[PDB]
């Protein structure tokens, strides 16, 4: 019932720097960071061209490296949880021979970003990878690794594209090298985060808006269920198809174009669970617009209520909660000073997010833990910077 330390960039950096020196016999030339994420509200909307309101965490991936002359890529990760081996070397992709997902799985993320990197000529490089983002724990550790990799390659071989195109490359790596067909939110927030802000993302227009979240009276408590059901992986793609089925049945580019009234009128053009999937999305888009407006005018009680409606919608209509997350959310809404709690991320495990009076965090942590059938982990996180570069 104490909050896990968030190592500052400097401490992850020093760790990365020391391990690079030992491994490659020289100081690294380059450092980059990319954070993980919590979604405050707007879940399972990004791939429906909806609205999301994520914020970057102090939990981050740091990559320190140097270009090579031999066209080789040599990687080391110190991340506990990374599958063996911790080291991998491979030649750069060419027109002849492209890179290929396999073992270790953590290198599929670097390989994917290298494979789809849009600028040339890319030299080889040596790199060490460290992360405080818990691996597969629901706060976008993969997006953080992809975005750190992309930022690194930018120093090796500057691209000339938009932040969206960069997000879309990281997203391509996730799809093609990790078999997770994600939307754009995780990569976009990892790129675009700013200290003291949430980011409202319009996943149709790709327009972004920085929204202040820096009030000392207020905290964001992230709770890790420290569970992941296999459905986290297998049912993600299923929901994407169900949403597509419903958009096609109504003659709509995306569920962004569909309102509840339009959806209710067409009940008999779609399945029962179809209709439930689409009721959540339409409702979550509306709620994210309302949450954004609420947050701007300091109305945390309204924000929290919209967080609770998002969870109920995800529980009952989208059916991507599990008993573990449900227990954690119920626990948190019992604590005075808590404005709202919901599951965040894909679901079927991972984290919940709780907006509360800062004074209440310790009482929330004790109570959530005591009421939770597993062992919860806690992060108290302010809104953090997106991808960053430090010349060494
Ligand atoms: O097995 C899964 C399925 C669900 C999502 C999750 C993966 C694994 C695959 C490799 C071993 C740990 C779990 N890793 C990530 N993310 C991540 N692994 C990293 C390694 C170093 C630095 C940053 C990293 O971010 N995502
Ligand atoms: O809100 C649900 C989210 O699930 C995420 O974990 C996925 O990577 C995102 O792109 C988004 O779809």
């Amino acid at each position: 019932h104490a909050a896990l330390r968030q190592p500052q960039v400097a401490e992850l950096l020093a760790e990365a720097r020391r391990a690079f020196r030992e491994e490659f016999g020289a100081e690294p030339e380059l450092a980059v960071s990319a954070p993980g994420r919590v979604n405050l509200i707007g879940e399972h909307t990004d791939y429906n061209q909806g609205l999301v309101l994520p914020m970057a965490l102090e939990l981050m991936t740091v990559l320190v490296g140097s270009p090579r002359k031999d066209g080789l890529v040599s990687l080391l990760t110190t991340s506990e949880g990374a599958d063996e081996p911790q080291r991998l070397q491979f030649p750069l992709p060419t027109a002849q021979r492209s890179l290929e997902p396999g073992t270790p799985r953590w290198a599929n993320y670097v390989k994917g970003v290298i494979q789809y990197y849009p600028a040339a000529p890319l030299p080889g490089f040596s790199a060490v990878v460290v992360s405080s983002v818990p691996l597969g724990g629901g706060l976008s550790s993969s997006a953080s690794l992809e975005v750190a990799t992309y930022t690194f390659l930018q120093q090796l071989c500057p691209d000339s594209g938009t932040i969206a195109a960069r997000a879309q490359v990281c997203q391509q790596a996730e799809h093609s090298f990790a078999g997770m067909p994600c939307g754009i939110m995780d990569q976009f927030i990892s790129l675009m985060g700013q200290k003291g802000h949430a980011l409202l993302i319009d996943c149709r227009s790709l327009e972004t808006s920085l929204v202040p979240l820096s009030d000392p009276k207020l905290a964001v408590l992230i709770t890790n269920s420290n569970v992941r059901h296999s459905l986290a992986s297998s049912e993600y793609p299923v929901r994407r198809r169900q949403c597509e089925e419903v958009a096609r049945a109504l003659g709509a580019a995306s569920l962004r174009e569909v309102q509840l009234e339009e959806l209710e009128a067409a009940r008999d053009l779609v399945s029962k669970e179809g209709f439930r999937r689409a009721r959540h999305v339409v409702g979550e888009i509306r709620r994210t617009a309302q949450a954004a407006a609420a947050l701007r005018r300091g109305d945390y009680r309204a924000f929290g209520r919209l967080m609770v409606e998002s969870h109920r919608s995800l529980r009952d209509d989208y059916e991507v909660s599990c008993p573990e997350l449900d227990q954690l959310v119920e626990a948190a809404l019992a604590v005075p000073g808590v404005y709202g709690s919901r599951m965040t991320g894909g679901g079927f495990g991972g984290c919940t997010v709780t907006l509360l009076e800062a004074s209440a965090a310790p009482h929330a942590m004790r109570h959530i833990q005591e009421h939770y059938g597993g062992t919860a982990t806690f992060y108290l996180s302010q809104a953090a910077d997106g991808a960053k570069v430090l010349c060494l």
